[PDB]
């Protein structure tokens, strides 16, 4: 996991991504085709996304897209067998089990899950991706941005008592996650491999580039994920 | 009023409400039976709802519903006799052809006094069968807790659209949505649930970081009680 066949070259004020360079970025779309959230493939049969996305098994996992306006793309529409919502908002994390495996390719593969003990220290420049607004407006083409992790102490300076230990803040650096980005990945380089550290959760009503966006802290949630995978 | 027989346990990113626990909440359904708006029983003979819901006598008030995908519920489909519109405020009153039978699941919400103070920061509730996602509509009644905003904070989002006769709530991770219109924004004064807002408008995408806008029942209730006694 964690090593795209197509290497990334490095959301408000982000940059257009190399097509297929984020092969774990899926798009979550209702039956009509409307993208309402992002998600991340963790393996052939599983997608991780935000709980608040309210995903049901009538919705569709789309993997392989770069341009949501194009139709000349070799994408996969994957049905959702089961939905697993964290029952501890709170912990904006939800697992999706796919009805049929995703076929992995150049443009479709998995992100690495961290070990719960992993240390992605404040100040590490990580990357977030998605089709969220670029301007507070939804882009057709997958966007990406580099941005630093905040310590939870430094985050509470903007958000106060809201930032729980199972959350992590990134940004406040001239870029920001925005509407449409939710459920998508914030990833950091760990031992040469892209590892899921955040799930796009919430942030500024206006996606202000000087306010930290808030993400479900994946390390804090990964045992829950593993438990879910083992019993399913 | 404002004291549901079945006690509440505490719309996008809300939660499923306990069956029958918002007994004043009615569905407004057209002649095909399609749910188009919410409303609130204020007595056995009257429902308050939104003007923009365009209710007519061909529409129907449904009381005692929780799950519209269920048929085993003892519901009352109540004919509307007359629709009274507030002239020049997004409120309309419905007078029913036959009185609504009150029970554990059907009863009335309380009405404020015009001078009542419901300060910003109060935790209130809105309820409804409106979209849970911007079909994304629930069979089962939804509820959500949310803070009243001051009008001056609200104008940070909506500017001059915010009139004194409006009250804002939310921008707090939940949102009223399409299909919620006309239904209640209630607050628990002296232990009793009291209609403080009528779901009216707000974010076109039901943004949970945007305050919803509700008709401020305090500025309207004199007209409500006046219409009632006169009619
Ligand atoms: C999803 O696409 C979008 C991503 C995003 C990221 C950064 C900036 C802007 C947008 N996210 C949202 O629209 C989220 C959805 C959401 C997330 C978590 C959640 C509910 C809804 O539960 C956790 C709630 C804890 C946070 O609670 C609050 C409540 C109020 C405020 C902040 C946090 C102040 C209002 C505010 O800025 C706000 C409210 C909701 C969101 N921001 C939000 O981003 N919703
Ligand atoms: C009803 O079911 C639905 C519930 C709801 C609540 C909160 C958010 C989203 C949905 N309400 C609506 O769809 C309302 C109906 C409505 C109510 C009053 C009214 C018009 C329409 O007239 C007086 C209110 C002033 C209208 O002001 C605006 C506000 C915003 C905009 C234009 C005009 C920008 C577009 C927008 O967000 C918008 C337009 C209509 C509604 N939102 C809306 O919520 N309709």
């Amino acid at each position: 996991c964690g090593v795209p066949a197509i290497q990334p070259v490095l959301i408000v004020n982000g940059e257009e991504a190399v097509p297929g360079s984020w092969p774990w970025q899926v798009s979550l779309q209702d039956k009509t085709g409307f993208h309402f959230c992002g998600g991340s493939l963790i393996n052939e049969n599983w997608v991780v996304t935000a709980a608040h996305c309210g995903v049901t098994t009538s919705d569709v996992v789309v993997a392989g897209e770069f341009d949501q306006g194009s139709s000349s793309e070799k994408i996969q529409k994957l049905k959702i067998a089961k939905v697993f919502k964290n029952s501890k908002i709170n912990n904006d994390i939800t697992l999706l089990k796919l009805s049929t495996a995703a076929s992995f390719s150049q443009t479709v593969s998995a992100v690495c899950l961290p070990s719960a003990s992993d240390d992605f220290a404040a100040g590490t420049t990580c990357v977030t991706t998605g089709w969220g607004l670029t301007r507070y407006n939804t882009p057709d083409r997958l966007q990406q941005a580099s941005l630093p992790l905040l310590s939870n102490t430094n985050c509470k300076k903007y958000w106060g008592t809201k930032i729980k230990d199972a959350m992590i803040c990134a940004g406040a650096s001239g870029v920001s996650s925005c509407m449409g980005d939710s459920g998508g990945p914030l990833v950091c380089k760990k031992n040469g491999a892209w590892t899921l550290v955040g799930i796009v959760s919430w942030g500024s009503s206006t996606c202000s580039t000087s306010t930290p966006g808030v993400y479900a802290r994946v390390t804090a949630l990964v045992n829950w994920v593993q438990q879910t995978l083992a019993a399913n």
